[PDB]
């Protein structure tokens, strides 16, 4: 008998310990996480307006024509603005993948501009990091222009830039324009007039959402935090809720507000995790601002929340699809707990039960070709060919890789995990492709942490090994505790 | 069929694929790697004469009570120099296991000086990380100190160190004399004047060794690196290769000068590996030394050594038993590949075999506990009994802990890697108990990694899964590359 | 004799040597350099704006109340954002004034909070400095609600900040919604339009202006390098340029626009000394931009937009050893920092012309300040280590106070923007860091010929400012412990001619 | 009339005011304080010392025919580990002289390693500051052998270091040898040997020490705090205090001791000024250590080991303020960062007495230069913007270089500890920083009442110092560019007492 678990589609996936029972306030982030914008056409719609603000601006007429292409950008790529190179790194600054627009390079090429296939992350000035949904657009768009520039005749590539003339125009300049775009065309409301005069083309609708949200009210208590103000979350929410019945069977329909505690709006993240601003109350009628302490607030800080709720740290559980730093973890006070939404997670468990067949082929070429070495020792002269092997290997793993995308897993790279996933270890104690699939679990539920096993421990054997033991690795091999000395896998 | 693996205690373990044909020389520290100290022989000594050096300097003679207990201290550990506690920590810095003296703290207890039982690495000032095999006899003494001042009638144990009347004493001070202690039983060669004249009983001597080290030279270049001088080093290494016949059956012995192009003493690792020391010859002879360019040098760099054989960087696998920061990768020439030994390994290996019923165990639980959830989801009121199944969890979980030692694995604790894990998965290409494992290998060997397994991967079946998925999940979901886009995994 | 100098209203001050000859470039900031806002009005509709601003978002109507006073604010203030105190504090960090709210804080209160009465500057997270002239109503705006919190009964003063029932509201969440308010009136325009439908009301404008630029030129080439945009600068250097005459009376008007050689617009300092943005060329017949450069005839305009400061240098075919940069702002060492060279800098610092005035008219409060400092000297002379006279200075301190305060008062309730009594400001010593050249306006500039070779004062210390140049006979032999009893064959040849040069300024 | 001043050579320095009457502790470091070592017989032994432990392991035997040269080290310069170069840069970072090797590169040629002329101090990794005056026969070793392995034919010159046929041999590494040498000579005590047994050759004293010591204790506590252990302590104050007589002549000698009410050795100094070591009592008969205090009667001894300043301050029963620290060394912004008060300072620093020497004993240099200067603005006199003339100063130029080379030449090859031309050095603006009071030597206190009331000069800005307190009458209106045109309800009340009180210290 194996362990029950319950269909891949509907987990939650657990990198701490989590006692579901003990949490008494359910948070969420709106954007990317509530309310899911449907893609790639809100990427697509991203992507245009900010080319749009560029070409309004002075850049080419040409890239009116570039479209969004769904299939190249992976989340949490470094742009690299000395160079302009879009990097796939680990979570050590190692390079995995390396493209210079459109143009992927190889290993032997890379090491020209790093020598030891290594960046310091620490360098913010020089590396910046996309690791937002709404950094996808602009992934794409920063390998089109430097695909543009360089194939351009009427311009001269160069190392850190191009040549126009007797005039250069770094990356870094280019890099700031684009930055500068992409934040234009949000914080204009550009991007929002669109989607709310099209809510059907750009937002998912989904009647789980508000019986998720109830149950959760019906346990404890539910608030929304969201950078948007408002008037963009009244329209969005309305949206969201609008069925002709209630959650409950036959219920009849309310308002969305009704299924929170607190509504704060133009919540500043990630300065409201610090001090934030003053908290004000909204008055939803009017429009009018009140600080001090309806519902619906305005601004405040996750300390301010925390005391209206009368909730401590450790009580909330926080749900949305932005990882932040050490943040909440620095203060005095107790942080919150964690789900992260990570959309893409769909389609990659799809490509993990659905491409079997190369996984499959992958280890049986691995198996054969540790039957190669096999009988191999450190008195062997023999080299095994195995360059066949290998370019089967590379062929399949190549394979696989598209079936993400051309920039391959959001996770990995070969044996190597992505600086994204480790950030994702880091911050999310739980997370899934999306928070309704907390619907298929109960609120006792515990959630329990599996061991990411290290080599020496994914790859031997629980079996008693049946020569002696050189002294060289034995090295010639306080009253103890009575009682567990950790508690991080029972939360408690 | 299952793939093949050699015997899991000859085993040399991955962390990033390796090409061993297209290794050209191989290095060695000394300390801990060719010369393994006995154990807890070496701890002992080096305990006694800190203990032994701070009482001579002013503290109490209780001290010389104290024996060395190698049942309680694990290597990297972190000292808090605020606290003057002991803890363990994972990679985030999330504390895993804290001990005050020889009292170990549970949960709620721990968020009293530490609200969300994290600390930041970064606070050098505060925190002391007790990585090295030299840092055992301290680690324990720290312990020993606050056990001490904490029990002791004639002092009051305040919340940052003790009073002595009306005179304050810091744990922070306190940690300075033990630091500058050992500094002093090194330095003064008081340790190393008792190893050298007994060998014996303090290092470990074995056949293998020659052995492995000849069919290195055969195939490439063989040096050493260590920060000892050449006295203490012809002691040791004369001694480790000291048989009656060489490494090949019936041939006759030969200097252990010999096993080697290149001998570098004085390293002054680390600046060794950035502009270390000027470069000098040392007339052995003699003792005189020259700088400039026998083969025995004195001081010089990484540098240098790579520029004395002809090497590129890549063609280079160090071998020790330390882990060093970015340093060497952040340079504009290639960072040498490495060969972390891991002596402790050879203990863990023995509880992950010889305990197996003890995860097992733990194996029917998580089932067990899994199968209590089983019907549930978030319209289930239901909260099924647990306590009894966690309550022995708990038990088999710490009687595994106490397998390894008070401090529990050097890897783990519970479903979380520690820092030091970290460490190791960050700087070491390989590692093993010990480089004899190489033996075991032919150099033409191909060293591939195995993947680390996230959750998502780790719990799921690539068997295709058999309700539409929520839109919410799925978001309602350039020329490709034609070849793959990444080489990490075969080290091309 | 004595040695000449300009009238002291006419001067130009100087930090390090320039040779004047050598400039061949004149750089211009626009706003507070070119075009000076008129004080104290402008500061008030800053002011205004900053508060109906966060009226409109929730904060209390009694902050209507408020009148800019300007009086109070001395540029140059830090604000500690964890105790809610406006600070004047010395180059090193000590404490020199403080201030929370309107309350000023004495001596041994203020180590209440400030154990040392010292500050680590480098703590930016905490540590808000306020050295711009738009910073001066943000300066008053932030007193002003820290002493209305306090004094308004709704509000219970902690340490940190102010209990509003259940609700804690920190004095560092304060300043955020003080800074978003300050950005917000500048950037979505508000201040920009109400300044330029009464320009006469809020800019100065000086016939004296085309006059200089115009020689600049004869000389050299002259640019604009503003962070507003080109309608904004139209407006303002219009009216600037707006006299029934050219350079000189008489002489026919010409469009502003004629007298640069380069107009770069949309510059956004201090990224442009970086890598600023990509250069556009404008056509501002057009209002069109394309970046880089014309190709066609537009190529002979001179507006561009964005860019960098080497980019600037590029088109002017200068090195920057060559360009004196013009303007009121303070950069940090980002110029010098990089491979390419730095600009030579005139910093303008309008309040020096006040603060001349008191250093000149009010001669009779320094003569009294330096005779009692004469009469202490006089109590204790003769006496030694062996003494045990404890002369009663106290009524002499008791003045000395009362004066110093007087002088202060003269400056405005912080006191001058460049000292404390024997102390310099962290902002003076950020002057002698940046700027070459220092004047209450770039138009002194007006009174030096363009051969004119700027030499550098001695800073003296005070065993310098105090010791004379006089021989000195010693009775007694000095003590070895202060002489240290002073007075291979291969010693090194002593230099033969000057190994510096900075003075002069001559390569 | 004018101000009553001691003898210059007597004078105590005011960088920030002191109330003498208010410190009620005396601390003294022990070397180059109490313990002045003869110049340039002790620097030469340092040197000599540290060339043959160099040589000892490895160093070429030419190394050996070095002489030690104490009129080319300046102390406070920086070592640039990268390009080999001694620098002389200012508080901000301008490079004021360079030497690489016993070359001196002027001009021009010095923008090729340093582009704008400027490093960045903050880069520790690069730049080495040899302030000490233990670094002093380092900073002559680093030019020695930056000048031996130029011009010996064996090494190839290269940017950052020297080929030695196949190795590279950088300056950094080299650097890393003289640190690590220098360190050994002072830590295996080979140093301390030569000194004490001879103490007539390498160590200065004076009959005025004691006498000084015993009236501050008749005022208050005296205590020693030194990085020494107590033998080589011992061994130097008895040599400090053996007399034929006590404080005054004809008084019986007493032991040393007898002048301190503690004794702290084994400090390790600066990690003492945080948390330091654990504080043991020494028994100076026995040789052996507790830590903590002794418990019986061995507690009325006063000698101690280890421990920091907090604990020190407490078993003084004194509070920072109360305590004047005298000594040779300056420490960060470490004691002043604290919770806990601060110590006062006196900064001894010998080098002021040749100074003062030049200054005084030199007039007529200083008297030619400022004819000089008062003859070029008489050239410049009545030109303004509209003037073509480019007077020919090139004459005069000359002169002035010729003069201020001679000028810096009397201090050393290297110019004034505090300044070259018109700029103070690094080293000047961290005496500003961290020194209440300096002096050659803490024995000028001896011509002080310890009721003497220390006041800060001012130190002028250039505005300040080139402009009289005199009023300037204007025939026509000030620019409105420089006056700004200067001339809701609530205004807050101005301060009626002073609000800084820096000057007074006076709490």
């Amino acid at each position: 008998l194996k362990k029950y678990r319950r269909e891949a589609y509907h987990r939650v996936f657990v990198n701490q310990s989590l006692a579901m029972e003990k949490i008494k306030c359910f948070g969420f982030n709106m954007d990317y996480t509530l309310a899911v914008y449907k893609s790639p056409e809100y990427e697509s719609l991203g992507f245009e307006l900010t080319v749009e603000r560029l070409v309004s601006i002075g850049y080419p007429q040409e890239l009116l024509s570039f479209a969004y292409d769904s299939t190249f950008p992976t989340r949490g790529l470094v742009f690299d603005t000395l160079y302009g190179n879009l990097l796939k790194v680990d979570a050590y600054g190692n390079l995995l993948v390396c493209a210079h627009g459109f143009n992927f390079i190889r290993g032997p090429e890379t090491r020209e501009q790093y020598p030891n296939k290594f960046i310091q992350r620490d360098d913010t000035e020089r590396f910046y990091i996309l690791n937002t949904l709404f950094n996808l657009p602009e992934t794409y768009l920063l390998a089109c222009l430097v695909d543009f520039f360089t194939n351009c005749p009427r311009y001269t590539s160069c190392e850190t830039g191009f040549k126009d003339g007797d005039l250069f125009m770094s990356y870094r300049s280019m890099f700031q324009d684009v930055r500068d775009a992409v934040d234009w065309v949000h914080y204009k409301g550009s991007l929002k007039e669109k989607t709310v005069e099209n809510l059907e083309k750009y937002v998912v609708k989904d009647g789980k959402l508000p019986l998720l949200l109830s149950r959760m009210k019906e346990v404890g208590k539910v608030f929304l935090a969201t950078n948007s103000d408002y008037k963009y979350t009244d329209k969005i929410m309305t949206y969201l809720f609008d069925f002709p019945h209630g959650p409950k069977p036959g219920s009849s329909h309310r308002p969305w507000q009704s299924y929170f505690d607190l509504i704060l709006v133009d919540a500043r993240k990630p300065l409201f995790f610090g001090e934030g601003t003053v908290l004000r109350q909204v008055d939803t009628k009017t429009g009018k601002l009140k600080i001090g302490t309806g519902i619906v607030y305005s601004g405040g800080s996750s300390d301010t929340i925390c005391d209206l709720l009368g909730a401590k740290g450790k009580d909330i559980l926080y749900i949305g699809d932005h990882i932040f730093g050490d943040i909440l973890k620095s203060k005095k006070r107790q942080g919150w707990r964690t789900f992260l939404v990570i959309p893409e997670l769909a389609q990659e468990l799809h490509v993990w039960t659905d491409k079997s067949s190369l996984f499959e082929e992958l280890q049986s070429l691995d198996i054969f070709l540790a039957e190669l070495y096999k009988h191999l020792d450190s008195s062997s002269n023999e080299r095994p060919d195995i360059s066949s092997i290998q370019r089967r290997i590379k062929k399949v793993t190549h394979d696989m890789d598209m079936c993400y995308g051309m920039m391959g897993s959001l996770f990995r790279s070969g044996s190597r995990q992505t600086l994204f996933a480790s950030q994702v270890m880091r911050y999310a104690d739980l997370y899934a492709a999306s928070f309704i699939n907390l619907l298929y679990y109960p609120f006792s539920y515990l959630f329990r942490a599996a061991h990411v096993l290290m080599p020496h421990e994914s790859t031997v054997e629980h079996t008693h090994v049946d020569e002696m033991e050189s002294p060289l690795a034995t090295r010639n091999r306080p009253l103890a505790p009575q009682e567990i000395t950790h508690c991080h896998d029972e939360d408690d």
